[PDB]
């Protein structure tokens, strides 16, 4: 028994000592890396918490069991200077990940898929407690976004998914692919960067018309 509630700003501390417990150690390519003490992922984290459309499970305890953190993007504006978020990061395994990430946003614009869309839905930072997993949570703190998305005119959620596993939980969501990067094929400097294991195989961008 559980609830799926919005994410508050006092909430804050108890959100990132959960994704310290799991999402830090147990997303792929942080375990990858072994992550270990990441402030900038903290940082990231927190981030989209106060565009208010981020969800917490939380037990019959009042203990988080997971979160979907989610924030608003815009298209690019007709002046728009895109920016490298690898650029600002000091941590050198977090910046592997960053890189990766603006790897995938120069190859691929979600917003060449939809031209008439102006905002879309960025589910971020998903994660749910080991115990807790098999249960549909991530499917609960999904389905809490399309009544935000309902709520507010938004019609795309847009997922970057870190590993072919979490990219099947949202195809049973109903999301599918609309760009995918194979590990192997990630060289940025002429070398794989990821070798993680063989059933991860890459990214995809995974994205919902709600
Ligand atoms: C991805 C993640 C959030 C899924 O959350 P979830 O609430 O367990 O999702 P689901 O209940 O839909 O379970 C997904 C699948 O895990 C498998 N599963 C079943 N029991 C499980 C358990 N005890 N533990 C782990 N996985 C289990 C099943 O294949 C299940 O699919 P199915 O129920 O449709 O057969 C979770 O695995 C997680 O936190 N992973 C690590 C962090 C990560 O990679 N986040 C996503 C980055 S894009
Ligand atoms: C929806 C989701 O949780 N995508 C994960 C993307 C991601 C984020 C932060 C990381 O440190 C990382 O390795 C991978």
């Amino acid at each position: 028994p559980y609830t799926i509630e919005l994410i508050q700003p006092e909430d804050g501390e108890a959100v990132i000592a959960m994704l310290k417990t799991f999402f830090f150690k147990d997303e792929p390519l942080n375990t990858f890396l072994d992550l270990g003490e990441c402030k900038e992922l903290e940082k990231y984290s927190l981030k989209p918490l106060p565009d208010n459309c981020s969800y917490k499970a939380v037990n019959k305890k009042g203990e988080i069991i997971g979160v979907f953190l989610n924030g608003l993007m815009r298209r690019p504006s007709p002046d728009d200077v895109p920016e490298k978020a690898a650029d600002s990061c000091e941590h050198p395994k977090f910046k592997k990940i960053l890189s990766l990430m603006d790897h995938v946003e120069e190859q691929f614009n979600i917003f060449d898929v939809y031209p008439d869309e102006e905002l879309i839905l960025d589910g971020k930072i998903l994660s749910v407690d080991t115990n807790y997993r098999g249960l549909g949570i991530a499917g609960r703190l999904t389905e809490r976004a399309y009544e935000y998305m309902r709520e507010n005119g938004i019609n795309v959620y847009h997922v970057l998914c870190s590993s072919h596993y979490s990219a099947r939980v949202m195809e049973k969501l109903g999301f599918h692919e609309v760009f995918r990067m194979q590990f192997a094929d990630y060289k940025p400097q002429g070398e794989v960067v990821f070798k993680p294991a063989a059933p991860h195989v890459g990214i995809q961008v995974m994205a919902k018309e709600v």
